[PDB]
This record gives C-alpha cells, structure tokens and sequence, in this order.
C-alpha cells in the first residue's frame, strides 16, 4: 500500500476484507501488481511467493482470488512465473513452491491458470551440496515434484489438460528427472526405496508418452546417462537397482536389463542386460567408471552386483589368467635377461661395441632385448602406478643413448634402470599368487617411518653434538668439526650398541634411551595401525586389484580383435546380453 | 649377508643406491614378517579350536 | 635457529661478545631470537602439559643469564633446553598430520 | 583441547567469533546447521 510491508504483512494473515479494499485502489491507481512496489529491491519477492511460504496447513485456499486481481491489473503473463534475482536464489518460481509445500490443489490452480512449467531455477541455493549450494533437484518443477517424493502431482504435472512439462526436458546442467532423481538419491533405505520405486513408475510413464526412445539413453551434459551416473557418485541404491531392472507391461518389455530366458525348476538362468557396461572402447562404460575412479565411496559394494561381478569372473578366466601370466612372466624374463646383462656388462669398462665372441653375441642379443622392451615400455607409457613405469623407460632409453656413445662411467643409469624395474617387479606380481597385501604395506608404513626416523634421529644427534663438541675442542675424532662422525656413533648406538665417547654427559645417554624407546614405539604402533587397517584386507581390497588388472590387460590390447563378453539375440530380447546361473529353491 | 644380520657393512666405496638397496631389503623383510604374523593369527584364531580334533581323528 | 646457533655456538669457549663477522652477525641473530621465544614462552607460561613448557622457559632463561656472565663449561644448560624443548616439539606436533598416537604411548609404556 | 587453547591463546576482544543471528523474539547469538532427512 503506501508501504510494501503491510501488504505482505495482509497477504500473509490471508485477510480478505481489507485485502479487496486493497485490490481496489491498486486499480484506483492503474499499478501493475509486478511493479517495483510489490517487489523487494533486493530479493524482488511477489505477493505469491510470501503468501505460499506461509502456507497455513494449506489453507491458502484464497490467495488465487488474490491472484484473480491479475487480469484486471492486466499484466498476467509476467505475473505467475517470479523470476527472482538473488545469487542465494536465481529463477525460483512460485510453481516450485507450491509443488514444494507438498500440496497440489494449489498446483493444479497454478498450472491450470497458465504456470510456465518450463521453469529453469539456476540458484546458487539450488545447486549440489558440493557447490556451495543446499538442494539440486534437476531445477524443472517436474523434476523438483518427483526428487521431494511427490508422486501424486508428478503424475498430474505430466498429465494435466494444459501443457504438461515433459519428462524429457533437460535443464542447464542437462541432467533430466532421471539424473536428478539419482543425484539425491542416497545409499539409505528409505531414500532408496522411494527413489526407485519413483523412477520406475518415471520411466514407465515415459517409455508409454513416448515409445520411440526410453528416457534412460538421453545424457546430460557430462553425459554419463542415469546409470552411470548413480555409478560415478556412489549411488548404490539406485543401482543396484537399475541393473536389475524388469518389467510386466508388453509395450515395456525393451526397458528392462534382467530377462529370464529358460528355467528348469530349481535352477534359473538370468540374463543380464549389460547392453551398456562393456562398450568395447565405444564409448565410456560402467566398469571403466567403477573400477578407474576413486571418489566412488562404496567401491568394494558396488562391484559384487552380480553382472559385474561375474562379467569380471569371466573377462579372467576367458583372457584374463593367460594375458595377465604371460604378461608378468614375460617381464620377469626380459628383466632377468637385463640384469645378467649388467651381471655380464663388458669387462674393462669402454664398451664401444666390444662383441666378438658367441656369449658377446648373446650378450649384445640380451642388451638388445633390454633396449626393446624400454622402447617399447615407453611407447605405452606415452600412449597410457604409471610414475615409476615412465621412471624406467626413460632410465632405460637414457642408458642405452649413453651407451651407444661408447662412454665410461654412465653404466649407473643402466643400474639405476634395473632397480627400478625390480621395484616394479612386486607391483607386478602383486596379481600373481593372489598376493598383494606387500602393495598395502609399502603405502602404509613408508612415509611415516621415514619422517619420524629422520626428524627425532637427526635431532637428537645434533643435540648430542652440541654438548660433544663443548666437551672437545679425540676420541669421537682427531681434529676439525664433522657431524658425520657423530651420525656414525648414532647408527651404532641404534644397531650396534658398544658405544664409545670422549667422556669415560649424562643427558647423552637420556638421548639414546629416548630416542630408541621411540623408534621400539614406533614400529609397535605402525605393527599395530597396519592390523587394524588391513583386517585381512577385509577380503576386498585384493579383488579391486584384481578387477583393475583385468580391466588393464582388456584395455592393453586393441579391442578391434573379437575377444568380447557373450552374446545373444537379434530383436525384441540386438542386446549384447551376458548370462548368469542361480539355483534358489524357494 | 652381514648388512641383514650382522651390519657393519664395509664396501670400497668410502654408490648411495646400493644404501637404498639395503633399505628397502630391510624394510621388505621386516614388514614381511609383520605380514605374517598378522596372517597366521588371523588364520589360526587359536585353530577354532576345531583344527585340534581333525589330527586328533 | 636455537639447534643452529648450538652447532654454530662460538668455538674456543669464552664468548664474552664474540661476534665481529656476518656470519657471526648471523648466529647472533639466531640466539636473539631464541631468548625472544624464551622470554615470550615465559611470559606465557606464568599468564597461564605446562610443566615442561615452564621449565624449557626457565632453562632458557638461565642460559641466557649465564651466557651473559661470559663464564663458560655453562653450555650444558643451554642444551638440556634444546632438548626438552624438542620433547616439547612431539607434544605440539601432536596435533598435525592428524598425529597423536605417540603421546598415547609415551604415557603408556614409559613408567 | 587444541582448538580452544589457540582460542583462548590470542585475546578475544578481537572480533573472532561464531556465528551471528537476530535482535529480538528469534538477541541471541545464534549458531547454524544443516541437516537433511527423507522422512
């Protein structure tokens, strides 16, 4: 009125008298209801917004004749959609409010007048917990009613008799109903069962309206599409579901991925649909995905689904057992044949090209192989844990370029070469001999052994030198200052023990006390964190390795050559389909 | 062999790689034992007290 | 700076003032700032676990009053306060790295 | 015990603290959480 406040304050108590009393001055005096009066100057919040947020139980039954005033003010387009304009909240409709609220007569009030149900709420608020924002829902009133577990007016938005907002539109981010309904989805129960039981119900509807594409193909953006997305971020809920996903209605029979092909009683042979886990190379999958990406929190979980647990299995025994042997042994030999190279290096050092002899022959064969397997090691490194490999091909091509020189005294990056290699050689046979508990143990004790060790080690010696060389100006020396010689007296103290000083000072042997009672401590409590930790690898952790060696080895080899997962029908069951056992006799 | 159990090693050289080699030798094997003995506490779990009676039939 | 200055500390005894060189401006600097440390922890422990931090206080305080004497065989004060304070030093970094296992064990074993 | 020794530490006239909220029926010097549930 003469001040903005009171009308909102009126708005929100839902008088009427005083309310049509202010309707008739507002066409008193020929004011649109959207100007700047009606609107905050920061916020630019409209009568609807304010008065939907104090929804009384809802009893706002009579703020749409507050929005009858609409036509007569005669600005009724821009009147229902409220593009706000905070940064805290950009686009938010008053659609999206009051399908919030969780109500939807007045939706149905809304929409049917005319609500623009292509909303697209770009607010900061509005973005994902991991953006600085509070809530993302997909920012289309369609997808906002379906994330906030609202089926009733999901179903009506979609089937109102004015426009209805389609399932398909996708939002800026691009995600859909569908990806948003997997972004909020949660790894709970209850979160999980609505979420699924939502999205099926979703794609059902969808898959009717419009037969010709389910929305499931549909990407966003990023274009993962839903299922890879709930796999990118951890969203074992939806899932676990999505892979077994079957259906009744025969117009919706290609949207399934479980199809029961044959029973003979108590056994069931279950065909998976993994139409979409293994692209060949193609395109991105949900193995690459799940098994090359750490920011999945439930990894270990999400690869005992059964298809890609068995898929896994079978990639093994079909290729994976004699690639990943020969793989490994072929190292092993190569790297042998290296090192008795350098065991057999030409005597006299200057070997320009010292071969002239049958094992000079062999012994310029094995250099050769040496030189073949670093070309080619840095061949796929260039191409492709990956560190210490590169570290070794170009040790390896460093060696052999300072070798063709026919130069002395550079043979140190050939041993620099193999003891790098060598090093590799666990990680390597970390897959053989189902071992790889050693992989565990080098980053896990590592680093913190080293860091305390130097710190405490270096410091008392040089506290222990202070009070030395303030005794001596002898026995820890002749002449001149050296803390080597103290460093020396340190490592016997540590390992040796029979310790000797120029003193025949106190505060020395409190150093060493300390400093070895640490170190004892130390490794107890490193003994003690690396049980805990592992806890027999929790039978897990070995069976990542082993998912990411066999994805490694598929990968290493061109996938052009047919050595593919099973196969199976043409039409109406062109499906890559995989197979899979079960006896249940219930 | 002295470097492992004895120390006091002595070379000609008076060359820090063969230091690391000696380090990470060490390391590997200690950490090899403290494997398992983790190992072999998990598996025996005082043998279930199941283990026993099999030798024993 | 403190540790530094110990291995640094003058040569020959007898440092009455013996700085007449850059170098020797340099550890000067250092000790300056280890009585500066010294001096404030004191000021923080008496304005205030701190046991040992009152007594590297008064360690270094008395080592720094003997030091000014230019008396000598005095050093050993100066060394049991590098000491305790670098036992001081776990305790404080206790809290980085998200460390602290090691004050469990050394009110655990010790006695 | 870390956390509220540095707070106590340096003087607190110095203008750091929690979070700030209203002035009267809702000046209480508020704090805020943000919790989400599906029931």
């Amino acid at each position: 009125v003469f001040n903005r406040p009171i009308l909102f304050d009126i708005v929100s108590r839902g008088s009427t008298a005083d309310l049509d009393g202010l309707l008739s001055f507002l066409l008193t005096h020929k004011k649109r209801l959207t100007d700047e009066e009606f609107r905050e100057p920061s916020t630019g919040k409209t009568c609807l917004p304010k008065a939907l947020l104090n929804l009384s139980n809802g009893r706002n039954d009579t703020i749409p004749v507050l929005l009858d005033i609409a036509e007569r003010t005669g600005n009724m387009r821009e009147f229902i959609n409220s593009p706000f304009r905070d940064i805290y909240y950009r686009g938010q409709t008053s659609l999206h409010i009051a399908i919030e609220r969780r109500c939807k007569h007045y939706v149905e009030l809304l929409v049917a007048q005319g609500a623009d149900v292509h909303a697209q709420a770009r607010g900061r608020f509005f973005q994902p917990k991991d953006e600085g924002g509070y809530f993302y829902f997909g920012e289309l009133p369609l997808s906002l009613a379906a994330c906030t577990n609202q089926p009733h007016i999901v179903n009506y938005l979609t089937e109102n008799p004015h426009k209805k907002a389609d399932m398909r539109r996708q939002d800026s981010r691009g995600n859909t109903v569908l990806h948003a309904l997997v972004a909020i989805a949660d790894n709970t129960r209850e979160n999980t069962k609505f979420v699924t039981k939502m999205y099926d119900l979703l794609l059902l509807k969808c898959s009717r309206l419009f037969p010709d594409s389910n929305l499931e193909t549909v990407l966003n953006n990023d274009g993962l599409s839903p299922l890879m997305m709930a796999a990118k971020t951890g969203k074992i809920g939806v899932f676990q579901h999505i892979i077994r996903r079957e259906v009744t209605d025969e117009d919706t029979r290609h949207l399934s991925r479980k199809f029961k092909d044959w029973a003979y009683g108590p056994v069931y042979s279950s065909l998976y649909d993994l139409s979409s886990l293994d692209t060949c190379g193609e395109e991105v999958s949900v193995l690459e995905i799940l098994v090359y990406n750490s920011k999945i929190e439930n990894r270990h979980e999400m690869l005992a689904v059964e298809p890609i647990n068995e898929l896994l299995r079978d990639k093994w025994r079909k290729f994976g057992a004699v690639s990943f042997y020969i793989n490994v042994v072929s190292y092993l030999c190569a790297m042998v044949i290296f090192t008795l190279t350098a065991y057999y290096q030409p005597l006299e050092g200057t070997p320009p090209y010292p071969y002239r002899t049958t094992v000079d022959y062999l012994r310029l064969a094995g250099e050769v192989i040496t030189l073949f397997t670093g070309v080619l090691f840095f061949f796929t490194s260039i191409k492709d844990f990956q560190l210490l490999y590169f570290i070794y091909s170009v040790l390896v091509v460093v060696s052999a370029a300072l070798y063709l020189a026919g130069i002395e005294a550079y043979l140190a990056v050939m041993v620099f070469a193999l003891v790098l290699g060598w090093m590799n050689a666990l990680y390597f046979t970390r897959g053989l001999k189902l071992t790889g508990t050693y992989s565990i143990m080098i980053q896990k004790i590592l680093f913190k052994d080293l860091f305390r060790f130097l710190l405490v080690y270096l410091l008392f010696m040089i506290g222990y030198a202070s009070a030395l060389v303030t005794l001596l100006n002898p026995a820890c020396r002749d002449s001149e200052t050296f803390s080597a010689f103290l460093l020396d007296l340190f490592k016997l103290t540590i390992g040796m023990g029979d310790l000797e000083m120029l003193s025949s000072i106190l505060l020395l042997v409190t150093y060493i006390i300390l400093t070895f009672v640490l170190l004892l401590n130390m490794l107890i409590a490193l003994m003690g964190e690396t049980v805990g930790q592992v806890s027999k690898e929790s039978k897990h952790i070995w069976k990542l390795q082993w998912a990411t060696t066999i994805l490694d080895i598929e990968r290493s080899f061109p996938v052009f050559l047919r050595k593919a997962f099973r196969s199976g029908e043409m039409v109406t069951v062109r499906r890559w389909c995989f197979r899979v056992d079960e006896v249940n006799w219930s």
